[PDB]
């Protein structure tokens, strides 16, 4: 019944190197319960690596510490990034953020009102680009879409599915 662990983290960058397990689970607390919370240090000097992870109980809860950005932390304006699968990272164990995803299988009937209807609930939309053949200017079954930040790429892009326009659609992370 509990969403999977990994789909609840949150990995914190820039911290600073004051933030404890304690400072930054009283200021993430605000958003939900933690099920967990550490800053990551040293293991000789116990120094702050500038950056920790937060466990929320739920995904809404996730949600709602991203809605709730820019976070100061300590005095400093922190990196908040959830996880994504390795088919949408550039390494293992690395983040690729990005804001723009590659939507594919919409076939010739999509078109940008099919497209910002179903994304704009992920995120403020800048861009919808539906390719089109450079030679005879028909729909190519793909498209683009920007959005203004990479949180909403992520939280699509973990989905299983995402159904548009009646289409079972493919969507991945895009350069
Ligand atoms: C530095 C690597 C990195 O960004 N790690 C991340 N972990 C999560 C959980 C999201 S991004």
């Amino acid at each position: 019944p509990k969403e999977p662990e990994q789909l609840r983290k949150l990995f914190i960058g820039g911290l600073s190197f004051e933030t404890t397990d304690e400072s930054l689970r009283s200021h993430f607390e605000q958003w939900g319960t933690l099920t967990d919370c550490v800053v990551m240090r040293d293991p000789n000097t116990k120094r702050s690596r500038g950056f920790g992870f937060v466990t929320y109980a739920t995904v809404e809860e996730v949600d709602a510490a991203m809605n709730a950005r820019p976070h100061k932390v300590d005095g400093r304006v922190v990196e908040p990034k959830r996880a994504v699968s390795r088919e949408d990272s550039q390494r293992p164990g690395a983040h690729l953020t990005v804001k723009k995803i590659f939507v594919g299988g919409i076939k010739e009937d999509t078109e940008e009102h099919h497209l910002r209807d179903y994304f704009e609930q992920y995120g403020k939309i800048e861009v919808i680009e539906i390719m089109t053949d450079r030679g005879s200017g028909k729909k190519r079954g793909f498209a683009f879409v920007t959005f203004d930040d990479h949180d909403s790429v992520d939280k699509i892009v973990i989905q299983k599915y995402h159904t548009v326009n009646g289409h079972n659609c493919e969507v991945r992370k895009a350069l």
